[PDB]
């Protein structure tokens, strides 16, 4: 898909990338690790269109700012997730995107602040023990 790419682990590495750009790299078992490459609108369209995993970490370092609509998206993938037990990471947030998620209220309940990680491997090492 152009909206988003499928990333895996470079094995016994922190380096994680386009799952079809290299042989040896390997999705994680529990997780499943997206690069946003289109507003996420196209994204999620592309979710509901294909519907044993714990987490599902999006990796935000090609997104430079979002909007209303945008986040308005996130904040349902989130939930609906989140309702089934599965938590959302977001990974490689700008200062300029985590200032329009605040601005359009996704933080409004604190406690979704724990779901920002720097890069994809410290939301991986973040997924393996948390409240269930």
């Amino acid at each position: 898909s152009p909206s988003y790419t499928v990333l895996g682990q470079l094995p016994d590495t922190d380096v994680y990338i386009d799952i079809d750009a290299y042989e040896e790299v390997k999705e994680i078992p529990g997780i499943k690790i997206f690069q946003i490459n289109a507003p996420i609108y196209y994204a999620n369209s592309d979710l509901y269109s294909s519907a044993n995993i714990h987490t599902v970490i999006l990796d935000f370092t090609q997104v430079n700012f979002m909007d209303s609509v945008g986040v308005k998206t996130l904040a349902g993938i989130v939930k609906e997730y989140g309702d089934v037990g599965i938590y959302v990471y977001l990974a490689g947030c700008s200062a300029q995107v985590v200032n329009d998620l605040t601005s359009n209220r996704f933080f409004e309940n604190p406690a979704l602040k724990e779901l920002l990680f720097h890069s994809i491997h410290d939301a991986v090492l973040g997924s393996q023990v948390r409240e269930a």
